[PDB]
RNA sequence: UAUAUAAUAGAAUAAGAUAAGUUUUUUUUUUUUUUUUUUUUUUUUUUUUUU
């Protein structure tokens, strides 16, 4: 319903750290209470901070993606940028990434790229994974990844990004869109055969 | 198995009439002219005294 009653949800949002069940909560369940806590707007956030801090280690060792990249955008959407809780997703996205769909993948690098996290290995590796199934990849997925806020970093390796820059022409049909990576593509490490190539059949 | 992201800049320079909001001696000095009073000098007239 929309409705914002934001005192309301303070006591519950209270309740739930005072009786320390913030720990024992399946983790879908809280993927799913966070990502609407950031759909109204949430106001209170010190109340959302000392709730994720309660959280221990072992329930991130072993979370699904689905529940993570969730968690990652209520995050993100909520414009919060906790510190050691972003180290603790960068090393549990390690063992998980291959495992990323490519909406996952999509949603991940601008929930990261919105939050200031600046750990550039495992971003290029996130970047790579999308590169590899990059036929596989529809048109929310690329508005998703190409409209990011200063995507112009996550253009670095040559291989990295043509992979993927030749279905963006071909699936996408915006043209606010299109205006926008060929734009974005100046402000780059790439080549400028590539760049001018590339921006050849982009702009449209 | 998902319904959705959005940020780039430049300049140095002036006109000009609206029927409006106090008042608190008047006096001192210098020069010229006229009138009145006092003093001094000269001339004329009258009276008294002396030679």
């Amino acid at each position: 319903k929309v409705f914002k009653q934001d005192r309301i949800l303070k006591q519950c949002l209270d309740y739930l750290v005072e009786s320390n069940a913030a720990v024992k909560l399946s983790a879908t369940s809280i993927g799913a209470m966070l990502n609407s806590l950031a759909a109204i707007r949430f106001t209170y956030h010190r109340s959302v901070k000392q709730f994720m801090i309660a959280i221990s280690t072992e329930q991130w060792s072993e979370m699904d993606a689905s529940p993570l990249v969730k968690i990652v955008s209520a995050m993100a959407k909520l414009s919060l940028r906790l510190p050691q809780v972003l180290v603790h997703v960068g090393d549990r996205l390690l063992d998980v990434y291959t495992f990323l769909s490519p909406l996952d993948t999509a949603l991940v690098i601008n929930s990261l790229q919105s939050i200031g996290y600046g750990n550039d290995e495992v971003l290029m590796m996130l970047m790579r994974h999308a590169a590899s199934s990059a036929r596989r990849w529809d048109e929310v997925s690329l508005t998703l990844l190409f409209g990011a806020s200063g995507v112009h970093r996550l253009l670095r390796n040559v291989e990295v990004a043509a992979p993927l820059l030749e279905q963006a022409a071909g699936k996408t049909s915006s043209p606010h869109l299109r205006q926008r990576i060929a734009a974005s593509l100046r402000r780059s490490a790439l080549p400028r055969a590539l760049v001018q190539s590339s921006t050849s059949l982009l702009t449209g």
